[PDB]
């Protein structure tokens, strides 16, 4: 309902950055991927996903970009998705107890 | 339309009973992926997606949470998101022929 | 709004004809992860993504469609989802401007 997907794909070197972005602002449960992108033909980049509430969703895309961001060809791409339900899977937890 | 994507972040070595869990409910077309999380720092999980009418999104998010739990921490998430139209390459089918 | 994911899972060796196919076509941006998914049990497949206008959609779909057919079993799948926003990293171009 509320509920986002955020998905980065970004230079891997600023994966601590980034997840260091993410942790200050108490933005928790992030995954990382290994995925292919154009660069300087593709370059080795990652998937950074993250669940948020649409609250946050503005500022946690703008921190990820901030973070990621070093001005070259490549540096990726930042997009948002509807996310219908979410459960945490060691509680039963879903919705915001899931976040 | 009413097509769901299921995405589960879970523990690698729950991929044999999650499939066998969808295997046996009929839920045909599951992919696995690599992927890291939260775990005891990141730890190695795997990343399970299924297309599903949504008739069936509730049990099926429900079988895969009880066939991943294991009640520790880095157990995981399931979400579901929403397709908006699902094609099989081979046939060309659509929609609800290309379950 | 108007902004759509299209994700592929496709057979490895059709990933030159899917990029040519793309760019052919002036759809820039795609990106390559590795996947298991049925064939002849799993097979290696691969996870091919781009982010389109909703304008293009049907027939960027079935540009991929069309070149990772093979008539085989394991062929794979092409969906569709909705995308709220998209940032370019590089620029903080949004929308149509990070496409």
């Amino acid at each position: 309902g509320h509920m986002k997907l955020i998905t980065a794909i970004v230079k891997p070197f600023t994966l601590d950055d980034v997840k260091t972005s993410l942790e200050d602002a108490g933005v928790l449960g992030m995954t990382v991927s290994e995925i292919q992108g154009y660069g300087r033909d593709f370059v080795p980049k990652v998937r950074i996903e993250v669940v948020v509430d649409d609250s946050i969703v503005d500022k946690v895309v703008d921190s990820i970009v901030r973070a990621a961001r070093t001005g070259k060809i490549g540096d990726g791409k930042v997009w948002v998705s509807p996310v219908d339900t979410i459960v945490r899977v060691r509680t039963g937890e879903r919705g915001h107890d899931a976040l």
